[PDB]
């Protein structure tokens, strides 16, 4: 502890320039294992997405992805892993990372140590059934949701927290805006050291991100994963 409530949230990118979290923030976040952003002084991006269920998207996801050659870190649930072993099967066989989003997606302020281990664990423990690997590991609290407590138990167990500096509405099924909603914000919030956060229920998200790729890379970014971003720092 502290164990006081705190929601990841951020002014949206301007002029392409890379948000601000506040000094507040920022110094909870260095604090720990903990970052938003990447190589600010580069022209790239990182991908990640949030998959709690699924809604028929992430199959071409995953083939627009392979088709720009990008690696993709997909934060999954419990429900997800077990609703669709044959994405995770995917994701794991065509070069992506996956994240840890914790088996219940429960707010995790209200858990103790004892639970935040069972919830992480549990997820590698059914994707490691069915892939026989595992990845680096990365935490995306769920609900965005965190305290000091839950960053200072989760390093302690060995996460890296990942949070994200480009995210819009791509999550409300009852009113799907469509196509151009998506590009457009992928292409106004794009940055250097940007770490974008998509999800993959929304109608024509995988062709939002099919063009936003292309044009992206026309502008000059460069896609790299979260183990490319940990990497380099650590360079």
């Amino acid at each position: 502890v502290p164990n006081e409530p705190i929601n990841w949230g951020f002014k949206r990118s301007v002029n392409h320039q890379p948000p601000d979290a506040g000094k507040q923030l920022n110094s909870l976040i260095e604090k720990y294992d903990a970052f938003y952003l990447g190589n600010t002084k580069e022209k790239t991006i990182y991908l990640t997405f949030d998959n709690g269920y699924e809604n028929g998207y992430t199959p071409k996801v995953l083939d627009v992805l392979k088709k720009h050659r990008v690696t993709g870190t997909f934060f999954v649930t419990g429900h997800f892993v077990k609703d669709q072993p044959q994405l995770i099967k995917r994701m794991s066989d065509e070069g992506h990372i996956i994240g840890n989003h914790s088996f219940h997606h429960p707010d995790l302020t209200t858990k103790t140590a004892d639970q935040i281990q069972d919830e992480l664990d549990s997820v590698n423990e059914e994707v490691y059934k069915i892939t026989g690997k595992q990845d680096n590991l990365y935490l995306r609290p769920p609900r965005g949701v965190f305290s000091e407590y839950v960053l200072k138990e989760t390093k302690r167990l060995g996460y890296q927290t990942v949070f994200w500096s480009v995210a819009f509405v791509d999550w409300k099924i009852n009113n799907q805006k469509g196509k151009k909603y998506a590009y457009d914000h992928m292409i106004k919030q794009a940055h250097p050291g940007a770490i974008y956060l998509l999800h993959t229920v929304s109608r024509d998200n995988a062709e939002a991100l099919d063009d936003a790729i292309t044009d992206l890379k026309k502008q000059g970014y460069t896609f790299k994963s979260i183990d490319d971003l940990m990497f380099e720092k650590e360079m």
